[PDB]
């Protein structure tokens, strides 16, 4: 087969490097290797397998099954609402770099502009050292207002783009997001002074393993294809694409990725003198500075320019689509009568609730949705019990015999030793590591939020996760008269099969 389908998402290009070079860069790829050795894989499988045997997606999937977890597709539904708000300002980012690339020069090649201060060296030929292009990320596209506590004005540029984005509602790039990374990996090599970009992102710093926070991330980073709208299949022919299609090439690509743009932040260290560590921006819109200034230094600038944002536009429009549509029959499930208005109000809330974060100070809200919603330890809580509903309340053993009627082969035995023992163990040695030793989240190494903003966000991770327990209040509510005798009928799963 080897078709290339769609596999580059957006996690890659961005999500990846941006938090490999925030931990230290080769401390991140230990964590990386031991949550994807059967922490990835199997609950991917298992998923996958489920929504082939049930053929539903949604809640319906774990509502035929272990109806203690019908909260599980309450609190994933949650989840997609949250990613479906704040995963759209990149889109917003985008348009604007890419209304900037169609002129003769770009401006950050050059300084001497109304937002350029007077210490902004040329770096082509130290103190206060500063690149035009940081210069154009930080004083032009966003320009943060020192603090959670200013929020500004309002940025109507970047106000317009967003509605733009927002509009787009309901070929041959098949191998076009390839191509360019390839030819950007080249080029990220060619430069001189590259060895120490790659140095730095392979050899791992062995002393980074204690702080909780480099565990919680990576753990979370790849989980970021699972949990949300991967748990409808309605394909059987399973067979074993579980990771030979949809997986180990999603790593793969990210790996590669990382090598490339590692490369171009060693070039940048070797002309202004500074170690790689503090070169760039360790926060979200590193692949706003890396890439940029690769396009800068090649042939033909502006031209390649356009592309690269068309191509990032293009990987954030399926996704978005995709997020948009899957939420949509979540709210049509019920079905009373239905005229596409809940469609076209969903994109009105969505898009006032986004102009939060679009302000002066709406750079530092974009940073706790990332790190709380839709990430951090929202997923985990979910992946320990997705485990245990499949683990021990319906039966491995007993859907090993389903997918050996649907597949037609039994799978290895290790799959459902580490489902049961590790997949919801490493999950939760990882949550009380955490708590233990609580790292509060401090905005590039500089800024540390005030206690509301951890309040907002560990407020998101609780009503992210607090919604099975309560569904399981309620169902044990609505019992038949035997408070002690009731988890037999409950656990018993449907027999419409």
């Amino acid at each position: 087969l080897s078709v290339a389908g769609e596999i580059i998402g957006l996690g890659n290009v961005w999500r990846f490097p941006y938090l490999c070079y925030k931990n230290g860069g080769g401390a991140f790829l230990i964590p990386y290797v031991v949550f994807f050795i059967c922490c990835g894989i199997p609950v991917f499988f298992l998923e996958t397998a489920l929504g082939q045997f049930t053929s539903e997606g949604g809640i319906t999937c774990w509502r035929k099954v272990c109806p203690l977890f019908e909260g599980i597709g309450y609190a994933t539904q949650v989840i997609e609402a949250h990613l479906n708000v704040y995963y759209i300002i990149i889109l917003a980012w985008a348009i604007f770099y890419l209304s900037n690339c169609f002129t003769t020069e770009l401006p950050w090649a050059t300084c001497g502009h109304e937002w350029n201060t007077e210490n902004c060296v040329e770096f082509q030929k130290l103190q206060n050292a500063t690149s035009p292009v940081m210069e154009f990320w930080e004083h032009r596209v966003l320009a943060i207002s020192d603090g959670i506590e200013h929020i500004g004005n309002l940025r109507w540029e970047l106000a317009l783009c967003l509605l733009a984005a927002w509009t787009i509602c309901y070929y041959v790039t098949a191998t076009f997001p390839y191509i360019m990374l390839l030819i950007l990996l080249i080029r990220g090599v060619t430069l001189p002074g590259a060895s120490e970009g790659i140095k730095f992102y392979l050899y791992p710093d062995l002393s980074r393993l204690s702080d909780p926070q480099v565990w919680v991330d990576a753990g979370t980073q790849i989980f970021f294809s699972y949990a949300i709208c991967l748990g409808c299949l309605t394909a059987n022919n399973n067979c074993y694409r579980d990771c030979i299609m949809l997986c180990c090439l999603n790593s793969g690509t990210s790996f590669v990725a990382g090598f490339a743009i590692f490369s171009v932040l060693g070039f940048m260290a070797y002309e202004q003198g500074v170690p790689i560590a503090e070169v760039a921006e360790s926060g979200p819109g590193l692949a706003f500075i890396a890439y940029p200034k690769a396009v800068t230094m090649m042939p033909l600038s502006p031209l390649w320019a356009t592309l690269f944002f068309m191509m990032l536009i293009f990987l954030g429009l399926d996704s978005q689509f995709v997020c948009v549509e899957s939420l949509v029959t979540a709210v049509v499930d019920m079905y009373p009568k239905v005229r596409e208005l809940l469609i076209l109000a969903l994109s009105v809330i969505s898009y006032f609730l986004g102009l939060v974060m679009l302000t002066e100070g709406g750079m530092y809200i974009f940073q706790l949705f990332d790190s709380y919603a839709a990430s951090g330890m929202c997923l985990l809580f979910v992946a320990i019990f997705e485990c245990i509903c499949i683990g021990w309340v319906y039966g491995s053993n007993r859907f090993y015999d389903n997918i050996e009627d649907m597949i037609g082969y039994r799978p290895p035995s290790l799959i459902k030793w580490c489902w049961m023992i590790m997949t919801p163990g490493i999950c939760a040695g990882i949550f009380i590591f955490f708590l233990i030793k609580y790292k509060p989240l401090k905005y590039n190494n500089i800024y540390t939020y005030p206690a509301w903003g951890y309040g907002i966000g560990w407020l998101m991770a609780l009503s992210s996760m607090l919604c099975i327990p309560l569904w399981i209040c309620i169902t044990v509510w609505k019992t038949e008269g035997t408070l002690p005798e009731k988890l037999q009928k409950l656990t018993t799963p449907s027999t419409d099969l």
